[PDB]
DNA sequence: TATCCTAACCAAAAGATGATTTGATTGAAGGGCTTAAAATAGGTGTGACAGTAACCGCTCGCTTCGGCAG
């Protein structure tokens, strides 16, 4: 079960550019979504879709407190509470705006 | 420079502008009435009739069962 047989990869690849060995379906749609956006009109490196999620995942993910008492309990819950904003867009449904608060 | 404004323009939220599709309305017609009359021909149930029926504060008079009489 060794990781050699299932590291088409190695260590030191980055993760910028399609590597083109490959059978994927996944890549070649991903390679479709890179070849239009190329060009001197298109060619960017911004916002993907959303950039506020990694900023604070990053940002405290892994780390640990500064002090003892502000310690999380070994297996302690973690809930997951969104709470929307009192403008809502009130001319779209399927999405709403809120902000997603840890406890 | 690190960073920004926001003229003119690109990516995305929202904010809006007219053409088109679907939820909703209805105009007209199938239909099935009305009393008004006049008429012969009718069937019976039923609803009066009628009957029994049943159910639902003070002061006198009168009485008895023993304690001596006979």
């Amino acid at each position: 079960c060794g990781l050699d047989k299932l590291k088409c990869l190695e260590d030191g690849e980055d993760p910028e550019v399609i590597p083109e060995n490959t059978d994927l379906v996944t890549l070649g749609v991903r390679k479709r979504f890179l070849e239009h956006r190329e060009e001197t009109i298109t060619i960017d490196r911004a916002c993907r879709q959303e950039t506020f999620v990694y900023e604070m995942e990053s940002h405290a993910i892994g780390k640990k407190p500064e002090n003892s008492a502000d310690m999380i309990e070994e297996g302690e819950l973690i809930l997951s509470v969104n709470i929307l904003y009192p403008v809502i867009f009130h001319k779209h449904k399927e999405h709403k705006p809120y902000q997603t608060m840890l406890v």
